[PDB]
């Protein structure tokens, strides 16, 4: 792809993460903690999964960005609206406001409802994310394989503002401790 010059500078909204979540301190790096991190609640964190959100909100534009998920069995990664529910059950997906990807037991799936199936003979250490805000596109790319097409949802209805969104995912086997970083420009 030829989307690299829309490169955006992402940095995490600690606000926002999973208690449980350790952000580095220049904001660019999340891993789960192995317990709460000892932070006082608030209504925008998310409670019951390993999510946080960008700081950055796009609501024009072309964006573009990098996550690094090295040695990760499990994460979900893309954007989502600002307003998106923070607290209970829910699924990814565009009726409640989150356009992602995600690895789970081995498999690629974009966050459809229902999931459709990815097709990757690489599997990414690297993923860029870009979105156009007027044409109502994001797209993934697999860094690892030449920039390789993951997956483009098209016709988004957006309806708000857009953070980054992340999911660092369960450590319940003890292969997923590694972080996801955003990669330098
Ligand atoms: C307690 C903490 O544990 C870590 C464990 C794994 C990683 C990691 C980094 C890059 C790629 C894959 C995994 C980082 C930290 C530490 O040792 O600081």
């Amino acid at each position: 792809h030829h989307h690299h010059h829309h490169m955006v500078h992402i940095t995490l909204d600690r606000n926002t993460a999973n208690s449980w979540l350790i952000i580095s301190k220049d904001r660019r790096q999340v891993r789960m903690g192995d317990t709460h991190q000892n932070v006082s609640d608030n209504k925008e964190r998310f409670s019951n999964y390993p999510m946080v959100l960008g700081a950055q909100r796009f609501s024009s534009g072309k964006m573009y960005w990098e996550v690094d998920v090295t040695q990760k069995e499990a994460w979900d990664l893309g954007v989502c609206r600002d307003s998106v529910q923070r607290k209970g059950q829910f699924s990814l997906s565009p009726e409640n406001g989150f356009w992602t990807i995600w690895l789970w037991q081995d498999s690629y799936e974009a966050g459809t409802s229902p999931q459709t199936t990815l097709h990757i003979q690489v599997p990414p250490c690297q993923i860029g994310i870009f979105v156009d805000y007027e044409a109502g596109v994001v797209s993934f790319y697999n860094i690892t394989d030449h920039g390789s097409l993951i997956y483009t949802f098209s016709e988004c209805v957006f309806a708000g503002p857009l953070r980054p969104f992340f999911n660092v995912g369960f450590n319940y086997s003890g292969g997923n401790a590694a972080p996801l970083k955003l990669c330098p420009l």
